[PDB]
């Protein structure tokens, strides 16, 4: 288990567009397109992010090559944010995971509201923070992705994802 098994096991793939959890326009392995209503908005982001007319559907590949650019780009983001940078520090390998996880599915909202639960982390109150995590809108909407980031904060382990 690393961080590339963790994300797919969560996001799932598919290689024609689809509606994710908030109905917005998604493809491959959790890479959102847009929040725009529009179809041929969201086929235009695919065409540009994969370099071709696609109308929709991509090859394994592709959608593979836009996981990897997509985990790049949450984890350069974090040690680009200085409030985040020494929370992602602090941590070891596992929990490390389990932050660019979070980082990858609030996306552009960004984590500004967990602000609270990433101190107790800091600070390694790891059963404090866990319940801390689980009072918010993330934890309610989507509880069962929710539950494995948050056991994977409070223990280290990845109990939550080994023996799915
Ligand atoms: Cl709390
Ligand atoms: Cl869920
Ligand atoms: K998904």
């Amino acid at each position: 288990m690393n961080i590339f098994e963790m994300l797919r096991i969560d996001e799932g793939l598919r290689l024609k567009i689809y509606k994710d959890t908030e109905g917005y326009y998604t493809i491959g392995i959790g890479h959102l397109l847009t929040k725009s209503p529009s179809l041929n908005a969201a086929k235009s982001e695919l065409d540009k992010a994969i370099g071709r007319n696609t109308n929709g559907v991509i090859t394994k590949d592709e959608a593979e090559k836009l996981f990897n650019q997509d985990v790049d780009a949450a984890v350069r983001g974090i040690l680009r944010n200085a409030k985040l940078k020494p929370v992602y520090d602090s941590l070891d390998a596992v929990r490390r995971a389990a932050a660019i996880n979070l980082v990858f599915q609030m996306g552009e909202t960004g984590v500004a509201g967990f602000t609270n639960s990433l101190r107790m982390l800091q600070q390694k109150r790891w059963d404090e923070a866990a319940v801390n995590l689980a009072k918010s809108r993330w934890y309610n909407q989507t509880p069962n992705r929710a539950k494995r980031v948050i056991t994977t904060f409070r223990t280290g382990t990845w109990d939550a994802y080994k023996n799915l």
